[PDB]
């Protein structure tokens, strides 16, 4: 977890929390896009930054753009 068993860090299956993915999936339904309104409120409940959440979705797309 730190050095005794820490080794693979390029995997990350689903070490996320239910709350985090909750807000992420809630918007994907209707709020397909991210606006200052959502980014702000969702950042207050997810304890993230207005840009942190936006950049999160953006990056996820870029990797799919340039592909592997």
């Amino acid at each position: 977890a730190n050095w005794i068993h820490a080794r693979s860090t390029r995997k990350k299956r689903c070490p996320y929390t239910k709350y985090q993915t909750l807000e992420l999936e809630k918007e994907f339904l209707f709020n397909m896009y991210l606006t200052r309104d959502r980014r702000y409120e969702v950042a207050r409940v997810l304890n993230l930054t207005e840009r942190q959440v936006k950049i999160w979705f953006q990056n996820r797309r870029m990797k799919m753009k340039k592909m592997n």
